[PDB]
């Protein structure tokens, strides 16, 4: 499974990785996140998002302040490079993203904006 990556966000609010590596190669790169557990959205919901480790805080806060029907992420902020929708237990989410927009000398994150959840729910990605 080239150009993309298996991700879970779990009832322990964990992702099962803290490091995504892409493959400089791809022109696009996909995140598929699912949400094993029984927790629902409302109460242990999780999304991917990507961005720059400087952006990360400012895309968490004004996120955290898109509540929880919006998917907490303020809609078409600039600083997101990439994003899924936020899931529950059972539930799954796909996203495509242009690889170009990886600059370099850039630190990116991925982190889930759930309130809480960002500071445990967070890793790096590299182009690579
Ligand atoms: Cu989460």
């Amino acid at each position: 499974a080239e150009c993309s990556v298996d991700i879970q966000g779990n009832d322990q609010m964990q992702f099962n990785t803290n490091a995504i590596t892409v493959d400089k190669s791809c022109k696009q790169f996909t995140v598929n996140l699912s949400h094993p557990g029984n927790l629902p959205k409302n109460v242990m919901g999780h999304s991917w998002v990507l961005s720059t480790a400087a952006d990360m805080q400012g895309v968490v806060t004004d996120g955290m302040a898109s509540g929880l029907d919006k998917d907490y992420l303020k809609p078409d902020d600039s600083r997101v490079i990439a994003h899924t929708k936020l899931i529950g237990s059972g539930e799954k989410d796909s996203v495509t993203f242009d690889v170009s927009k990886l600059k370099e000398g850039e630190q990116y994150m991925f982190f889930c904006t759930n309130p809480g959840h960002s500071a445990l729910m967070k890793g790096t990605l590299t182009l690579k």
